[PDB]
């Protein structure tokens, strides 16, 4: 779990309370979630969680899978967060969000 870290009570508004509004950039959710409450460091945690056999990084494309990792309680990665969330998480621009960009996501929101 990421509530030892993450905001146990953000990630549980911020993820139930966006159906449509996240569905669109999970950026804005990147806030109200609480993963800038913390270091990248510590939203990384979840990294490990979520990216056990991405072998460092995820695929825009299985980013939408691996998205109910935290958002399982909500909604996953469609066309928009895929390049909306995704493309902008990983400021870099490689498509993909590893445990290097995953840092990057938290500047970006």
């Amino acid at each position: 779990s990421m509530t030892d870290l993450l905001s146990a009570e953000d990630i549980k508004k911020a993820i139930g309370a966006f159906t449509a509004a996240d569905s669109f950039d999970h950026k804005k959710f990147f806030q109200m979630v609480g993963l800038k409450k913390k270091s990248a460091d510590d939203v990384k945690k979840v990294f490990h969680i979520l990216d056990k056999d991405k072998s460092g990084f995820i695929e825009e494309d299985e980013l939408g899978s691996i998205l109910k990792g935290f958002s399982s309680d909500a909604r996953d990665l469609s066309a928009k967060e895929t390049k909306t969330l995704m493309a902008a998480g990983d400021k870099d621009g490689d498509g993909k969000i590893g445990v290097e960009e995953f840092s990057t996501l938290v500047a970006e929101s």
